[PDB]
Protein backbone atom coordinates (compact mmCIF):
# COMPACT_ATOMS: atom_id res chain seq x y z
CA UNK A 1 0.00 0.00 0.00
CA UNK A 2 2.12 2.99 1.37
CA UNK A 3 1.42 5.22 -1.65
CA UNK A 4 -2.12 3.84 -2.04
CA UNK A 5 -5.45 4.14 -0.23
CA UNK A 6 -8.91 2.70 -0.49
CA UNK A 7 -11.88 4.88 0.41
CA UNK A 8 -15.48 3.61 0.39
CA UNK A 9 -18.82 5.09 -0.51
CA UNK A 10 -22.23 3.36 0.07
CA UNK A 11 -25.93 4.40 -0.34
CA UNK A 12 -25.44 7.54 1.78
CA UNK A 13 -23.51 10.76 1.19
CA UNK A 14 -20.28 10.18 3.06
CA UNK A 15 -17.02 8.53 2.41
CA UNK A 16 -15.77 6.28 5.22
CA UNK A 17 -12.61 8.42 5.38
CA UNK A 18 -13.07 12.13 5.99
CA UNK A 19 -9.29 12.80 6.01
CA UNK A 20 -6.41 11.29 4.00
CA UNK A 21 -2.62 11.66 4.11
CA UNK A 22 -0.24 11.11 1.24
CA UNK A 23 3.23 10.20 2.49
CA UNK A 24 5.85 12.75 1.40
CA UNK A 25 8.10 10.05 -0.17
CA UNK A 26 5.33 8.97 -2.50
CA UNK A 27 6.09 9.94 -6.06
CA UNK A 28 2.58 8.86 -7.04
CA UNK A 29 -0.49 8.03 -4.94
CA UNK A 30 -3.37 5.73 -5.92
CA UNK A 31 -6.89 6.04 -4.53
CA UNK A 32 -9.21 3.02 -5.00
CA UNK A 33 -12.85 4.03 -4.61
CA UNK A 34 -15.26 1.16 -3.78
CA UNK A 35 -19.06 1.67 -3.77
CA UNK A 36 -20.15 -0.83 -1.13
CA UNK A 37 -23.90 -0.02 -1.06
CA UNK A 38 -26.56 -1.60 -3.37
CA UNK A 39 -28.01 1.35 -5.33
CA UNK A 40 -27.31 1.87 -9.02
CA UNK A 41 -25.41 5.01 -10.15
CA UNK A 42 -28.59 6.63 -11.59
CA UNK A 43 -29.83 6.62 -7.96
CA UNK A 44 -26.66 6.93 -5.83
CA UNK A 45 -23.52 7.17 -7.99
CA UNK A 46 -20.29 8.55 -6.49
CA UNK A 47 -16.78 9.61 -7.57
CA UNK A 48 -13.76 11.16 -5.80
CA UNK A 49 -12.44 14.48 -7.15
CA UNK A 50 -9.42 16.28 -5.65
CA UNK A 51 -8.92 20.08 -5.90
CA UNK A 52 -7.49 22.99 -3.95
CA UNK A 53 -10.09 24.14 -1.39
CA UNK A 54 -10.80 27.34 -3.31
CA UNK A 55 -11.47 25.41 -6.53
CA UNK A 56 -13.98 22.92 -4.99
CA UNK A 57 -17.11 24.97 -5.78
CA UNK A 58 -16.13 25.85 -9.39
CA UNK A 59 -15.23 22.23 -10.13
CA UNK A 60 -18.46 21.02 -8.48
CA UNK A 61 -20.55 23.61 -10.48
CA UNK A 62 -18.97 22.83 -13.88
CA UNK A 63 -18.87 19.22 -12.76
CA UNK A 64 -22.63 18.72 -12.35
CA UNK A 65 -22.92 20.68 -15.66
CA UNK A 66 -20.62 18.19 -17.42
CA UNK A 67 -23.09 15.28 -17.28
CA UNK A 68 -22.61 11.64 -16.32
CA UNK A 69 -20.75 10.84 -19.54
CA UNK A 70 -17.99 13.16 -18.27
CA UNK A 71 -18.22 11.60 -14.75
CA UNK A 72 -19.41 15.02 -13.69
CA UNK A 73 -16.06 16.69 -14.15
CA UNK A 74 -15.64 19.29 -16.86
CA UNK A 75 -13.46 17.79 -19.58
CA UNK A 76 -9.81 18.62 -19.07
CA UNK A 77 -10.45 20.97 -16.11
CA UNK A 78 -7.02 22.47 -15.03
CA UNK A 79 -8.23 22.71 -11.43
CA UNK A 80 -8.71 18.96 -11.06
CA UNK A 81 -5.62 17.36 -9.58
CA UNK A 82 -7.15 13.82 -9.84
CA UNK A 83 -10.65 12.27 -10.26
CA UNK A 84 -12.23 8.81 -10.52
CA UNK A 85 -15.20 7.81 -12.68
CA UNK A 86 -18.76 7.71 -11.35
CA UNK A 87 -19.49 4.21 -10.02
CA UNK A 88 -22.61 2.47 -8.68
CA UNK A 89 -23.17 -0.32 -6.12
CA UNK A 90 -20.74 -3.23 -6.36
CA UNK A 91 -18.21 -1.29 -8.54
CA UNK A 92 -14.86 0.39 -8.02
CA UNK A 93 -12.38 2.70 -9.80
CA UNK A 94 -8.85 3.89 -9.15
CA UNK A 95 -6.79 6.98 -10.04
CA UNK A 96 -3.05 7.44 -9.62
CA UNK A 97 -1.76 11.00 -9.48
CA UNK A 98 1.47 12.90 -9.34
CA UNK A 99 2.37 13.73 -5.74
CA UNK A 100 4.47 16.72 -6.91
CA UNK A 101 1.17 18.46 -7.77
CA UNK A 102 0.61 18.77 -4.00
CA UNK A 103 2.13 21.64 -2.02
CA UNK A 104 3.39 20.09 1.27
CA UNK A 105 1.28 21.17 4.22
CA UNK A 106 -1.60 22.45 2.07
CA UNK A 107 -5.03 21.01 2.82
CA UNK A 108 -6.81 19.85 -0.34
CA UNK A 109 -10.47 19.16 -0.84
CA UNK A 110 -11.72 15.78 -2.06
CA UNK A 111 -15.43 15.56 -2.81
CA UNK A 112 -18.08 13.90 -4.95
CA UNK A 113 -19.40 16.02 -7.89
CA UNK A 114 -22.39 13.73 -8.59
CA UNK A 115 -25.69 15.79 -8.57
CA UNK A 116 -26.61 16.82 -5.03
CA UNK A 117 -23.46 15.21 -3.60
CA UNK A 118 -20.69 17.92 -3.55
CA UNK A 119 -21.44 19.71 -0.27
CA UNK A 120 -22.04 16.54 1.72
CA UNK A 121 -19.82 13.94 0.23
CA UNK A 122 -16.37 15.39 1.03
CA UNK A 123 -13.13 15.21 3.04
CA UNK A 124 -9.59 16.61 3.22
CA UNK A 125 -6.27 15.19 1.94
CA UNK A 126 -2.78 16.50 2.86
CA UNK A 127 0.78 15.55 2.06
CA UNK A 128 2.68 14.12 5.02
CA UNK A 129 2.36 14.71 8.53
CA UNK B 1 -43.71 -0.96 -32.33
CA UNK B 2 -43.40 -2.55 -35.84
CA UNK B 3 -41.16 -5.56 -35.14
CA UNK B 4 -39.80 -4.26 -31.87
CA UNK B 5 -41.13 -4.23 -28.31
CA UNK B 6 -39.88 -2.68 -25.15
CA UNK B 7 -40.37 -4.29 -21.80
CA UNK B 8 -39.49 -2.77 -18.39
CA UNK B 9 -38.46 -4.52 -15.17
CA UNK B 10 -38.45 -2.72 -11.84
CA UNK B 11 -37.16 -3.87 -8.35
CA UNK B 12 -39.89 -6.38 -7.82
CA UNK B 13 -39.48 -9.28 -10.24
CA UNK B 14 -41.82 -8.27 -12.99
CA UNK B 15 -42.21 -7.04 -16.44
CA UNK B 16 -44.84 -4.54 -17.57
CA UNK B 17 -45.85 -6.90 -20.45
CA UNK B 18 -47.26 -10.42 -19.97
CA UNK B 19 -47.88 -11.33 -23.62
CA UNK B 20 -45.71 -10.34 -26.57
CA UNK B 21 -46.97 -10.95 -30.04
CA UNK B 22 -44.43 -11.01 -32.92
CA UNK B 23 -46.27 -10.15 -36.14
CA UNK B 24 -45.91 -12.42 -39.13
CA UNK B 25 -44.80 -9.60 -41.54
CA UNK B 26 -41.64 -9.31 -39.36
CA UNK B 27 -38.42 -10.91 -40.59
CA UNK B 28 -36.58 -9.84 -37.42
CA UNK B 29 -37.87 -8.79 -34.00
CA UNK B 30 -35.97 -6.60 -31.49
CA UNK B 31 -36.70 -6.51 -27.75
CA UNK B 32 -35.52 -3.55 -25.73
CA UNK B 33 -35.37 -4.38 -22.04
CA UNK B 34 -35.25 -1.43 -19.71
CA UNK B 35 -34.55 -2.04 -16.06
CA UNK B 36 -36.49 0.89 -14.65
CA UNK B 37 -35.67 -0.10 -11.06
CA UNK B 38 -32.89 1.63 -9.03
CA UNK B 39 -30.78 -1.21 -7.47
CA UNK B 40 -27.45 -2.36 -8.89
CA UNK B 41 -27.27 -5.64 -10.93
CA UNK B 42 -25.47 -7.49 -8.07
CA UNK B 43 -28.61 -6.82 -6.03
CA UNK B 44 -31.42 -6.83 -8.61
CA UNK B 45 -30.04 -7.69 -12.05
CA UNK B 46 -32.61 -8.53 -14.77
CA UNK B 47 -32.40 -9.94 -18.34
CA UNK B 48 -34.84 -11.33 -20.92
CA UNK B 49 -34.51 -14.89 -22.24
CA UNK B 50 -36.73 -16.61 -24.80
CA UNK B 51 -37.08 -20.42 -24.84
CA UNK B 52 -39.91 -22.83 -25.72
CA UNK B 53 -42.26 -23.27 -22.72
CA UNK B 54 -41.13 -26.86 -22.17
CA UNK B 55 -37.55 -25.64 -21.74
CA UNK B 56 -38.04 -22.63 -19.37
CA UNK B 57 -36.87 -24.42 -16.17
CA UNK B 58 -33.89 -26.35 -17.67
CA UNK B 59 -32.52 -23.16 -19.19
CA UNK B 60 -33.18 -21.23 -15.98
CA UNK B 61 -31.41 -23.84 -13.82
CA UNK B 62 -28.30 -24.19 -16.02
CA UNK B 63 -28.35 -20.45 -16.28
CA UNK B 64 -28.33 -20.00 -12.48
CA UNK B 65 -25.31 -22.30 -12.45
CA UNK B 66 -23.69 -20.19 -15.26
CA UNK B 67 -23.44 -17.13 -12.97
CA UNK B 68 -23.89 -13.38 -13.21
CA UNK B 69 -20.85 -13.02 -15.45
CA UNK B 70 -22.40 -15.42 -18.00
CA UNK B 71 -25.61 -13.30 -17.89
CA UNK B 72 -27.20 -16.25 -16.13
CA UNK B 73 -27.49 -18.19 -19.37
CA UNK B 74 -25.32 -21.20 -20.11
CA UNK B 75 -23.06 -20.37 -23.02
CA UNK B 76 -24.38 -21.55 -26.38
CA UNK B 77 -27.43 -23.18 -24.97
CA UNK B 78 -29.28 -24.72 -27.90
CA UNK B 79 -32.58 -24.07 -26.12
CA UNK B 80 -32.14 -20.26 -25.99
CA UNK B 81 -33.71 -18.62 -29.03
CA UNK B 82 -32.66 -15.10 -27.88
CA UNK B 83 -31.49 -13.41 -24.66
CA UNK B 84 -30.15 -10.05 -23.50
CA UNK B 85 -27.37 -9.57 -20.98
CA UNK B 86 -28.19 -9.07 -17.26
CA UNK B 87 -28.47 -5.29 -16.67
CA UNK B 88 -28.67 -3.05 -13.64
CA UNK B 89 -30.84 -0.18 -12.54
CA UNK B 90 -31.08 2.66 -15.01
CA UNK B 91 -29.81 0.45 -17.86
CA UNK B 92 -31.14 -0.94 -21.12
CA UNK B 93 -30.17 -3.74 -23.50
CA UNK B 94 -31.49 -5.09 -26.78
CA UNK B 95 -31.45 -8.35 -28.67
CA UNK B 96 -32.68 -8.80 -32.22
CA UNK B 97 -33.68 -12.28 -33.45
CA UNK B 98 -34.78 -13.92 -36.67
CA UNK B 99 -38.46 -14.72 -36.68
CA UNK B 100 -37.89 -17.94 -38.78
CA UNK B 101 -36.92 -19.58 -35.47
CA UNK B 102 -40.54 -19.23 -34.29
CA UNK B 103 -43.36 -21.63 -35.22
CA UNK B 104 -46.90 -20.35 -36.11
CA UNK B 105 -49.26 -20.14 -33.09
CA UNK B 106 -46.72 -21.93 -30.77
CA UNK B 107 -46.48 -20.30 -27.33
CA UNK B 108 -42.95 -19.46 -26.19
CA UNK B 109 -41.71 -18.53 -22.73
CA UNK B 110 -39.79 -15.36 -21.92
CA UNK B 111 -38.24 -14.92 -18.51
CA UNK B 112 -35.44 -13.36 -16.49
CA UNK B 113 -32.98 -16.12 -15.48
CA UNK B 114 -31.54 -14.23 -12.52
CA UNK B 115 -32.06 -16.85 -9.70
CA UNK B 116 -35.64 -17.00 -8.45
CA UNK B 117 -36.95 -14.30 -10.90
CA UNK B 118 -38.02 -16.86 -13.50
CA UNK B 119 -40.25 -18.74 -11.04
CA UNK B 120 -42.24 -15.81 -9.78
CA UNK B 121 -43.74 -14.57 -13.06
CA UNK B 122 -44.92 -15.96 -16.40
CA UNK B 123 -44.72 -14.21 -19.80
CA UNK B 124 -45.70 -15.64 -23.20
CA UNK B 125 -44.61 -14.74 -26.73
CA UNK B 126 -46.51 -15.98 -29.86
CA UNK B 127 -46.45 -15.23 -33.55
CA UNK B 128 -49.47 -13.01 -34.53
CA UNK B 129 -52.08 -14.83 -32.27
CU1 LIG C 1 -21.46 11.01 -3.88
CU1 LIG D 1 -34.95 -10.42 -13.15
Amino acid sequence: AQCEATIESNDAMQYDLKEMVVDKSCKQFTVHLKHVGKMAKSAMGHNWVLTKEADKEGVATDGMNAGLAQDYVKAGDTRVIAHTKVIGGGESDSVTFDVSKLTPGEAYAYFCSFPGHWAMHKGTLKLSN
